[PDB]
DNA sequence: TAGGGTTAGGG
């Protein structure tokens, strides 16, 4: 058994008429939901619509996401890797994004480096080791876009990842107005 | 379209 935390997906863009039922009803195509809901008002009881699905095996959510696009009670969702409620209080944690930062790579770190690590996790689009522009001197991180912003989804929600023999920090990568307004 | 009475004691 893997952490409900990965074996959970958000379901984002609901119709109004979705409920539990429903909702377990269309992706219980591709597995044993261990738990389904619908986010409600707990005043209105009026959906908010948004909810989860939780699968027996992580096995089971990929096939899922490998299902896209996902219609439910006529309305196209959109399913999403289930961020934690720790970090959903880092700024952007939610956005659909199809490029990571990853800091604290090694001077000697070569794209093929990140490749061999990220490869795994989806087509990869573009890598940037990044440099300053003017010394030449390597900054110690890069940013690579990948193809499906699942792939970068299934990356932050994992803790550790290992680039030219050593951990590194994944983040989603945030644009310069984004950076600024977070600061 | 970000969570369901689900987040810092008392020694």
């Amino acid at each position: 058994k893997e952490p409900e935390q990965l074996r959970k997906l958000f379901i984002g863009g609901l119709s109004f008429e979705t409920t539990d039922e429903s909702l377990r009803s269309h992706f219980e195509q591709w597995g044993t939901l261990t738990d389904c809901v619908v986010m409600r008002d707990p005043n209105t009881k009026r959906s908010r619509g948004f909810g989860f699905v939780t699968y027996a095996t992580v096995e089971e959510v990929d096939a899922a996401m490998n299902a896209r696009p996902h219609k439910v009670d006529g309305r196209v969702v959109e399913p999403k890797r289930a961020v934690s409620r720790e970090d959903s209080q880092r700024p952007g944690a939610h956005l659909t994004v199809k490029k990571i930062f990853v800091g604290g790579i090694k001077e000697d770190t070569e794209e093929h480096h990140l490749r061999d690590y990220f490869e795994q996790y989806g087509k990869i689009e573009v890598i940037e080791i990044m440099t300053d522009r003017g010394s030449g001197k390597k900054r110690g991180f890069a940013f690579v876009t990948f193809d499906d912003h699942d792939s970068v989804d299934k990356i932050v929600i994992q803790k550790y990842h290992t680039v030219n023999g050593h951990n590194c920090e994944v983040r989603k990568a945030l644009s310069k107005q984004e950076m600024a307004s977070a600061s």
